[PDB]
């Protein structure tokens, strides 16, 4: 398998780089960066070999610039960091705008060398993979985010913890925006691989705090350590493992819909299979009366900032 | 396993957290650092557990601060990244100095609260093992540096991309101080197996270009990235999963001499195997005229270094 | 960990040690035979040692008789695999008690030697998991057999093959006798982490047919490859890796009941999580109210060969 | 990957069968046997989709008769296990006559169909490589035989055991016939990296014990428990991985010499990288005097055997 990175100079782009080159079937890596942090890729690159060296695993890592994106050509898969840092003097919508230049110049490039898989983790992650697929021109289905995937991994955290299980005991699902109208799919919550409704403890389950708290997360760890890094990084490497091998994963990831649940013109969380040929949405599982119109109104949210950026 | 981290606040050893919280027998991890970062350690166990999710792994994690050394106690091992950035106008000697005061505090107050093993990471690595040696009272095979085992780590990639192979297919070892000093053993490099000097290619090597790469490392990648992380770490995570199933691989890493090879009172990196009770110095290997020489005079070179820093 | 495993020179015997040994936490393995299989056993070590040198694991492998039981005291687990052929002119109630001679003599000499974990694989399983709890007199939750585990994993391969899916995407529980009377729990099984309930092509499922099959498929592989030997190994491999990093996984496992359910004295195939110190009855799960009434019935079947073995 | 194992009905054959299909990289798996097998292999298949329910893997077997060979096409990979079973009446040459014919007709049928690698395990294992050489018509580099590999293991063993160590900090290579005029190559065997020969205990090595130790190892296997299974697997499997990852693994396998090392028409056991194109000899080796002359030997041993069924 070929990845790009675009995006390895930050910190999410660096442990992705790290995660992924240490996987067997990753051997060849292609770190880019715009052209002043070249020399930190350079250094990305020693440290990660380094760690090789200590994992007993092996990769080949090329550097180029963010405007010849030389070794791109030829890549499965492209992910892309790139992202500026929203200041306390923005909004929403001006990071939306600003990131949506980012990611549409990116996608035209990419776009004109090569057909290939992008992998978008810029946030708005929803409105920012609607960004891609529509100025990439790619096929739908070669065009997702990470979306509402890290929020369920985040959500199996605190259900775990809550229980006192074994992390990996715990399955859950959570569709619609990566943001406060995320929609938790209960009904699709597991311990053991049992429905957690099927647990007398259950009414014990501080549900709404543990919700608010997956909502708040990314802005508490910005608070305390100045913004996640492995967390989404393994997100990265959970979909990149199911691609690689062609395993269909059954995950939640942000892709655009062309008339799945009745919505068009919108990338959002969903259920999808994860493969080597990209994410089909899966259309076979039924929704609660409630989850169906939490997931409208997360769907009518994230379409105003989509109209807001879809020419920029 | 129960493993604390001293330092888990900085680069190094947060990727130590990650890397060994994914280890599946590290059931416990104890991060501390001093009391103005706990809200960093706080951040970094939240995205922990994130990855963790991804990974489908599992752990529980506490924090605490460098003063209380809080759930610190009943650990298999304690590792300590903690130290003082080098500024451009200190020694080597001026930082051992720093450093030792550090080291030597954290020693005195875990000798105080358990008995455990002590995996110093903290530069000059050779001086800050022989402080923490001698200030916590530890038996000596309890006590030991990374020192020239990430150099080893570092040989063996410049050795694989020169002749184009998988990096675990190389072998190599290096002894004696972390630092300028370091002795190569040629005798003891390889390639699948086979000793490099049986390659008739092996004339093509430029080992003294490749030797000074290893040695300018660490300050190659600062002035690149801004300094080592994952290479470290993993070097980290090799070791203790050498001592976590008591495998006695081994490897070289800085630990007291007691006789061995004809040296007292000194810190330096030496084959030694790795196991659950610590380190065992193997002196069944026997060196070349020339390696025992430079091995001679690197061992001088750190005992200056202690003998400066023993009291401190 | 340290494993004995009586019963290593018949198929499924080898398979587990081969599996086991391979672990890196399984750092001695005790094969125990009867006297005239030695000799194999002995063979058995060898070949083991040298996939060993494939894989790039360890092990310390011992042979010894069923009557001295050396090696085995200092045991953490024993595994139980030791049976004779049902021949057609065998009732299940004759296997029953052939077995059972069997189970309770090497229960009573372990118990004479050391107290330890008993893992049973030997048919009925249920039954003679009740046979070696009872001549063991160990605690409860040290005693267990396979039981619905195996049922449970083939469930899992019919599900996922029907689906198209991913093997491991597929969870599920059955409940009750190893046998005919087995309870699958639809209310606990899941594609994705999704209940399988919620997908409209549920309905699709021939649910009856995959039921019998996976009632017949031990009959089904003794006819056309002379018995199971891979499956029955790796779910016994499943069910050790939780215990030994005390992961708590929640299974179906068999073990006695003293109250749980409203039914005593029987061992039966129930959710448990399994850890360090055995099995523990997890009574927090709700069947619906079929499932429940058919594993009352289960659990009745199984208790009427339990009371003719009791005494044997 | 696509693996098709043509003797997966043999112990050998399943075993392999089951290492490769937990494999995450081999999506396909076919098992061909001779018609009136055919049932063996339906039952091998369950079996192992049991197990990998147990190790959360997942593949996709098929069935075929070893006429048709259907599913065989597009392989990656052909494994050859096919073989008469030695009985006590035959010598080394009839035996070579006759797994000579079945493997000619094989290779033959094979390369009809399509285009792929051959791997060889029946024994000789050097002139039925030579065999499948010289009847399928492919390329050289795209034909070779487990070989010495399977000594250079069983030696690790050995001296591992000696010296009481981690069997995976041992490496070694055999080069020659697979049988007894094997050529062990002490310059490259190794502890941790360290030449064996720079210890001070390889005085006390009972070396010509413990190499005819090495070269009894099969018949002893077979005299003790009726024949190899898991070692010859799990080297299999080590190769496969190589071939897979396209690691480029130095190893010694068995494989048509035109030119290296003086040498010409005849298979033997050589140092190879082997990665997804096959195997090429490393010539850049160079060997004692001693070592050469025993290379010369075993070489003019193998060609008297393959002079004798070249043209059957
Ligand atoms: N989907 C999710 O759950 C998550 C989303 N994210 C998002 O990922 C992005 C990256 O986060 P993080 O790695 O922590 O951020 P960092 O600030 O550490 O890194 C930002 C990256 O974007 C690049 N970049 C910044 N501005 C520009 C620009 N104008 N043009 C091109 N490239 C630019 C940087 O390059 P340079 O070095 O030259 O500045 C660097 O590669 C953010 O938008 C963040 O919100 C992060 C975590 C989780
Ligand atoms: N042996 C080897 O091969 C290697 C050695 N190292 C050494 O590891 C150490 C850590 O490096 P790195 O992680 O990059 O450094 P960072 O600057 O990123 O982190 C330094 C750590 O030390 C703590 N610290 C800083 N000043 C003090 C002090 N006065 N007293 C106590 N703790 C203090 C920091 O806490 P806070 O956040 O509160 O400031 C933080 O936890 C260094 O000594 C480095 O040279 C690194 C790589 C390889
Ligand atoms: N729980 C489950 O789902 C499964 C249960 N099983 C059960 O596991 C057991 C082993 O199956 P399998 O490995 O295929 O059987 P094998 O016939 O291949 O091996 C039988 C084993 O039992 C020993 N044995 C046989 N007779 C006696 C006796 N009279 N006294 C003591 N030991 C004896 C054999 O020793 P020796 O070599 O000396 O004859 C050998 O170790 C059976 O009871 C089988 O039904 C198996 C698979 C699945
Ligand atoms: N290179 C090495 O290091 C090693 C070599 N080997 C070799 O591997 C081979 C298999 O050994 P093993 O698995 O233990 O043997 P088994 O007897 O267990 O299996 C024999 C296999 O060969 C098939 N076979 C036998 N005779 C014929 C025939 N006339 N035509 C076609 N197929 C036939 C069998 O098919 P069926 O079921 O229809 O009879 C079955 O698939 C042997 O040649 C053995 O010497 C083994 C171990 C190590
Ligand atoms: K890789
Ligand atoms: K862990
Ligand atoms: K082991
Ligand atoms: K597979």
């Amino acid at each position: 398998m070929k990845v790009s990175i675009i995006g390895a100079s930050g910190k999410v782009g660096s442990a992705i780089s790290f995660l992924l080159a240490n996987e067997p079937y990753v051997k060849e890596l292609v770190l880019i960066s715009r052209e002043k942090s070249i020399d930190k890729l350079r250094g990305l690159r020693e440290d990660i070999y380094d760690a090789l060296a200590g994992t007993k695993r092996d990769c080949e890592i090329n550097v180029s610039d963010d405007k010849t994106l030389k070794f791109l050509d030829g890549s499965d898969l492209v992910i892309i960091t790139s992202g500026v840092p929203r200041t306390p003097e923005m909004s929403r919508l001006d990071l939306a705008k600003v990131n949506a230049k980012i990611i549409g110049n990116y996608a035209k490039k990419i776009a004109e060398i090569c057909e290939t898989k992008l992998f978008i983790i810029t946030n708005p992650v929803d409105v920012m993979t609607y960004k891609a697929y529509i100025d990439s021109k790619f096929e739908r289905n070669k065009v997702f985010g990470l979306g509402t995937h890290l929020d369920s991994l985040r959500f199996k955290v605190e259900i775990a913890k809550f229980f006192g299980v074994h992390i990996d005991e715990v399955r859950t699902r959570i569709i619609g925006e990566h943001g406060d109208t995320m929609v938790p799919l209960i009904s699709s919550t597991s311990i053991g691989g049992i429905p957690i409704t099927r647990f007398k403890s259950f009414k014990d389950l501080p549900l709404k705090d543990i919700i608010e708290n997956v909502k708040n997360k990314g802005s508490k760890i910005i608070a305390l350590k100045g913004g996640s890094e492995f967390g989404p990084a393994a997100a990265v490497l959970n979909v990149v493992r199911s691609i690689a091998n062609n395993e269909n994963r059954l995950l939640t990831l942000s892709t655009y819909l062309d008339g799945e649940f009745g919505f068009s013109d919108v990338c959002a969380g969903v259920p999808v299979k994860v493969g080597k040929d990209g994410v089909e949405i899966v259309t076979d599982i039924v929704f609660s009366k409630e989850e169906f119109e939490a997931f409208k109104y997360s769907i009518e949210t994230i379409k105003r900032y989509c109209e807001e950026i879809k020419e920029l």
